[PDB]
């Protein structure tokens, strides 16, 4: 996929807190989290996709292969089994931790990268611009 290549800036968040304490992230890094305004910075050589996510909270980093499961430690310091895949135009993210999933997807709609978090009950939308 490059659809999704570019630079991305965070423009509007719903839920993310919520999102945030469904899977389980303690309060302090969720109130440093949910203020942030980060940069996602997207791209592809080949087969290897680039994600790149930065703030003054934090920066994180995942390069991976459509459909081929690798670990990762995430911003919130889980470590998790990560496996993104392409389907229909969407990148579908899951993470896998203590028999516990969430899925992010990331979708383009018109000019903007459309993230939707999902957490059990909880579903978080998170809206990035071209920078
Ligand atoms: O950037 C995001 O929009 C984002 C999207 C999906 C899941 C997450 C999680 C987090 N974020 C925000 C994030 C990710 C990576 C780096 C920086 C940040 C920041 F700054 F908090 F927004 C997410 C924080 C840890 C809980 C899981």
């Amino acid at each position: 996929c490059d659809a999704f290549v570019g630079t991305w800036k965070l423009v509007s968040s719903e839920n993310f807190d919520d999102y945030m304490k469904e899977v389980g992230v303690g309060f302090a890094t969720r109130k440093v989290a949910g203020m942030a305004k980060p940069n996602m910075i997207i791209s592809v050589n080949g087969d290897v996709i680039t994600i790149k996510s930065e703030s003054t909270f934090k920066n994180t980093e995942i390069s991976f292969i459509l459909g081929q499961e690798f670990d990762e430690v995430t911003a919130d310091d889980r470590k998790v089994k990560s496996t993104i895949t392409l389907d229909g135009g969407v990148l579908v993210h899951v993470q896998k931790w203590d028999g516990k999933s969430t899925t992010i997807k990331r979708k383009r709609e018109d000019d903007k990268l459309v993230v939707e978090c999902v957490m059990k009950g909880v579903t978080s939308t998170r809206v990035y611009e071209r920078a």
